[PDB]
């Protein structure tokens, strides 16, 4: 078959066979081998052994280290250029720029970034070449969604670090039962290296092989491929989560005619035996976790998890919109997690969680900034940056975009149908974000094509998860900013398109706002379990109660509609007041805003919509 048999890599595989690989993943695998030049191939077969002799392996070489005062856990510190996603470097290749981003008017879109096929190949062939020198090549078969269900996608990752392999373990379904329902099944190309072939030429900072340079995050979705080079960072290296699921699912979303979202499903039982599933969209480090998995504080209300972060839904022969969780796993903010704001995720990640850049305690535990728990005499932490830390220093022990990744059977108030193929039925859809004044705690859209519009005239204040600092308020549609897998303008009038459908069951559709502050800097509303307050109102608001009340805005709770017994000092005037002057302004940036990023592409009725609000705040 050949005349050296330079192509048979079958010599350097660790574990597994090529011969048992499908066709097009032998393809796969061999080529890229060729190219990345890689002294060990190993086939991850997902068992425990493996994981376990993989953490082992991570031990021994400084990458990791063990938490002794919990049950298989693990702290990881990164390099410190290394700790978040980075949307600069995050790139999209089509051959028209128009199927990628909307062609701005002013000029420069915030909506994605193309990137030419002649500028990748140079881009390319610029890192790759020969980046796996000295490193072991781990090939990860894996399922977004639950296995063997047909509408799940199946992924293939090749990689370089051992930290991806563990994780993607823990936030996918992967092993060789992935490989036997592949078959010869399509499959999303995921190439993954940290861009430090041995020997090194640079000095290693923390262990932790990246290189910030020449950092690139690609996807091409006419070849459903995925290829990020040079970080560590889970969403620039866990090529299933971010990458796949959102930004390359929303485009085969639009394709074959269903929704990839940048949303959390939870199920809410009343006090009177009635479940109802419900889907929130928030931009990153804007509570979906905590609203996921909330302990609530009205009596008779249950709060189950089905995920918390990416929902791809479809409505079905019944009209009913279903929802999946193609996640198996948390990949949660770790600053602020505390027993009295998630004491949910604290029991979640007791055992078998993986942390990154989080503090260490002398006594084997962990620690960051809001964990509200005191600790005993003589315990000392350990930094993030692995220094000696003292609570009265001016950095924190913890780095803001800090993460633990925890398998999501072990949520206590994990739902009983997440990993149902068929799904949930969702009854409503939120919006929202940090908005320090002006938007009041919730309303309601008047229809759906006003609550599409809702969802894309979504701000909110940067966060701490991409490169965006300080107080400055961002569009952010959909909380789908960094994650737009194709134009913004089409994406949207795939949203009005679902009005369309025979028999279509179309949610109802809300907009919160935990973040509205006084004149004093302070939170107007408590938050965290309290909000199950404002789920109740949603809850009669689907079920037809008659509690709305309508403003030029949408509807809004009614006078005592809200159950406020127990938090009497609310002030509920500045909490709900809706100022015509703040209201003149807003309108006035979102029309700059739709009318310069999407332009030519904006659909006619997000249009109307526009013009409509902005009739209704005039008349007061
Ligand atoms: N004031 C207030 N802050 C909250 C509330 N819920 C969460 N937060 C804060 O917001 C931060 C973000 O929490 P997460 O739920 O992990 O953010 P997220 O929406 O899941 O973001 P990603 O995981 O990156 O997609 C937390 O560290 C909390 O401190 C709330 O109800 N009220
Ligand atoms: O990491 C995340 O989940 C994000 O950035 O939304
Ligand atoms: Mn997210
Ligand atoms: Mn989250
Ligand atoms: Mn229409």
């Amino acid at each position: 078959p050949q005349l050296h048999n330079g192509l048979d890599f079958s010599a350097k595989v660790i574990q597994g066979s090529l011969d048992s690989l499908p066709q097009e993943v032998r393809k796969f695998v061999e080529g890229n081998a060729q190219l990345c030049q890689p002294e060990y191939i190993h086939i991850c077969d997902g068992s425990e052994e493996e994981y376990g002799r993989l953490l082992a392996h991570m031990q021994e070489e400084g990458v990791i280290r063990k938490l002794k005062k919990y049950d298989n856990c693990w702290l990881a510190l990164t390099d410190p250029r290394d700790v978040a996603r980075i949307e600069s470097k995050t790139v999209i290749i089509t051959q028209e720029q128009r199927d990628t981003v909307p062609i701005p008017k002013s000029g420069q879109s915030q909506l994605g970034r193309w990137m030419s096929e002649e500028d990748f190949e140079k881009a390319f062939n610029a890192r790759f070449p020969g980046c796996m020198k000295g490193r072991t090549m781990y090939v990860i078969p894996f399922s977004m969604g639950p296995l063997g269900s047909p509408l799940a996608k199946i992924g293939i990752e090749l990689t370089d670090s051992p930290y991806v392999v563990a994780s993607m373990r823990i936030m996918t379904r992967m092993g060789t039962s992935v490989l036997e329902a592949l078959g010869d099944g399509e499959f999303i190309k995921c190439l993954h290296s940290v861009g430090c072939p041995l020997p090194l030429k640079k000095p290693l900072v923390n262990n932790w092989a990246c290189n910030p340079e020449l950092t690139l995050i690609a996807h091409l979705p006419d070849r459903r491929e995925i290829i990020s080079f040079g970080s560590g960072y889970g969403g620039n290296s866990l090529l299933g989560k971010k990458c796949f699921a959102l930004r390359i699912a929303s485009r085969l979303a639009k394709e074959e005619g269903w929704l990839a979202e940048h949303m959390l499903i939870l199920g809410i039982t009343n006090p009177e035996g009635k479940k109802k599933y419900l889907a929130a969209a928030f931009p990153s480090a804007c509570g979906k976790t905590n609203l996921a998995m909330m302990n609530p504080t009205l009596p008779g209300w249950k709060v189950e998890c089905v995920g918390d972060d990416i929902a791809w839904m479809k409505f079905d022969a019944q009209g009913n919109l279903r929802a999946i969780n193609p996640e198996n796993g948390f990949f949660g903010v770790a600053p602020g997690t505390s027993v009295k704001t998630n004491p949910n995720a604290i029991k979640t990640i007791q055992k078998n969680t993986i942390f990154t850049n989080v503090a260490e305690t002398s006594d084997g535990g962990v620690y960051w900034e809001g964990i509200d728990e005191p600790l005993a005499p003589g315990v000392t932490i350990t930094s993030w940056k692995n220094k000696e830390w003292r609570p009265q220093d001016e950095e924190p022990c913890a780095h803001p975009n800090s993460r633990f990744c925890t398998p999501a059977s072990q949520c206590p108030i994990i739902d009983p149908a997440w990993e149902s193929p068929e799904g949930v039925p969702i009854e409503g859809i939120i919006f929202g974000g940090r908005r320090p004044a002006g938007v009041p705690l919730v309303y309601e859209a008047l229809s759906w094509q006003h609550g599409v519009f809702v969802g894309a005239a979504m701000r909110s204040e940067a966060t701490a998860a991409a490169e965006h600092k300080g107080k400055v308020i961002m569009h952010d549609p959909f909380a789908m900013r960094p994650f737009f897998g194709y134009n913004f303008g089409k994406y949207l009038a795939h949203w009005l398109s679902m009005a369309h459908r025979p028999a279509a069951k179309l949610p109802k559709i809300f907009h919160v706002n935990w973040f509205r502050k006084d004149k004093n800097g302070k939170f107007l509303w408590p938050g965290f379990g309290e909000n199950s307050r404002v789920l109740e109102w949603m809850f009669g608001r689907i079920e037809g109660e008659d509690s709305a009340k309508l403003t030029p805005i949408g509807y809004v709770p009614k006078e005592d509609a809200l159950n406020l017994k127990g938090l009497g000092d609310v002030n509920v005037e500045e909490l709900f007041g809706i100022s015509k002057e703040f209201w003149e302004k807003e309108v006035e940036e979102i029309d700059k805003y739709l009318e310069d990023q999407v332009n030519a592409d904006l659909p006619y009725e997000i249009e109307r919509e526009l013009r409509a609000l902005k009739q209704r705040i005039s008349q007061m």
